[PDB]
């Protein structure tokens, strides 16, 4: 009696977000089906001479804005339903942020750390001519995802330009490329540029004085370090105590952002750093600082630590780091925390930005890509903010208003569904 479906909990968060709208009963009904689903078996050849038979996905949920878009994973533990789950999920993170885009997702049951590099080559390859049929530049979109690399994603688009015979947009049917074949820059300081607009403007919200207040960042890794690397150059926020896998430092004058990963490649740590405190991560989270931001594990600031926060603004730059039963302890004391498909939301409009250049064949330049994503989430923060002070419910509620009635708007509009 205890089965927990990928699936099933992401339709019981959409029947959640059906009672704060007015949404009819026939459109219910048309968001819980993605509207093509494709279960391909992919054929590789090996090393010694012999063939296997993978078996891949690809899930497409709603194109009623747009063409879809969604990731590529490689995973033995993947199932129907982890992907279906993932789908749906992909139609309300590249609509609140005002994107023309849809949901999908695709993957393949298989382990890629037990095949060599020729047999990654035969297998990325084999995977388009299997979907061939239904994905595209103006159809659906993949883009990397867990064990996918830009590596890869170069050879998937090779394969469709052989296919197509170069009659058409090829630099477009695969976002995440690398820079020397039709990539976009800001793709490394992607989704921590997205976190740093949206406290710029959260601290504007509440009426604070950014210069001089203090951070605590949970993980170090890609996002951790430039999401406190920007913190002290663009807002001037004093770093304050960082933390990894294995404990947390402390200074009260201020960090080193950068000394610190001459640190922690040269050892194992930041554990013992010249003038800090080795702390756990638990007295991490209910610091007396006053913003904090996980880049770690999901579920890290639960029930048990809700009523010692000490912060104002928390941003959940994880995919759902925050527990349900810690959203109404907080939300009482007077902290704003940001949804888990908002403040991460730059890893979809930085790849957005790609596929704008590869369709004109015209590429950017490093400022003009952080010139038009400063818009762009300035203005997704700001109507799901003021949604939130309309009708009074909390920031993870408020933005999934405002997500669904921009797919079920468009959906109307198509002629769909009449009611």
């Amino acid at each position: 009696m205890v089965e927990i479906d990928p699936f099933e909990m992401a339709v019981k968060q959409l029947e959640r977000a059906a009672q704060y709208m007015d949404i009819s009963e026939e459109a219910l009904e048309w968001l819980k089906k993605p509207m093509r689903i494709v279960e391909v078996s992919v054929p590789i050849e090996m090393d010694d001479g012999s063939v296997k038979v993978f078996t891949g996905f690809r899930v497409q949920h709603n194109w009623a804005r747009g063409p879809t878009k969604g990731g590529i994973r490689w995973h033995p533990a993947e199932t129907l339903s982890t992907v279906k789950a993932l789908a749906t999920w992909m139609t309300w993170k590249v609509a609140v942020v005002d994107l023309p885009y849809g949901g999908g997702k695709g993957g393949i049951i298989v382990n890629p750390k037990e095949l060599s590099e020729r047999e990654q080559e035969r297998l990325a390859r084999a995977y388009i001519r299997a979907v061939y049929d239904v994905i595209g530049p103006w159809t659906d979109i993949p883009a990397p995802d867990v064990y996918t690399n830009p590596k890869i994603m170069g050879w998937m688009m090779d394969e469709y330009e052989t296919i197509m015979r170069r009659k058409g947009p090829a630099f477009g049917v695969i976002t995440g490329k690398p820079l020397s074949i039709g990539g976009s820059l800001g793709r490394g300081t992607a989704t921590a540029q997205g976190a740093i607009f949206t406290i710029r403007e959260a601290a504007k919200a509440l009426g604070i004085d950014l210069k001089g207040k203090k951070i605590a960042v949970q993980g170090y890794g890609n996002a951790g370090y430039y999401t406190a690397k920007l913190a002290k150059e663009q807002l001037g926020m004093t770093v304050v105590a960082v933390s990894d896998s294995r404990g947390g430092i402390y200074n009260p004058d201020g960090l080193d952002p950068d000394e610190v990963l001459k640190w922690k490649r040269e050892h194992g740590s930041v554990k013992d750093f010249p003038g800090a405190t080795n702390i756990t991560n638990e007295e991490l989270l209910e610091l007396e600082v006053d913003v904090l931001a996980p880049a770690a594990i999901e579920e890290v600031i639960t029930e048990k630590n809700a009523d010692n926060i000490k912060a104002k603004i928390v941003a959940e730059v994880a995919n759902g780091p925050v527990t349900p039963e810690a959203d109404d302890i907080l939300r009482e004391k007077g902290i704003l925390q940001i949804p888990d498909f908002l403040c991460n939301a730059g890893g979809v409009t930085v790849s957005y930005f790609e596929w704008v250049q590869n369709i004109n064949g015209y590429y950017w330049t490093e400022e003009e890509v952080r010139e038009k994503l400063d818009k762009k989430m300035t203005k997704a923060f700001w109507e799901v903010y003021n949604t939130h002070k309309d009708k009074n419910i909390h920031m993870r509620d408020a933005a999934y208003v405002v997500a669904v009635s921009r797919v079920y708007q468009a959906m109307k509009d198509r002629g769909w569904v009449k009611k």
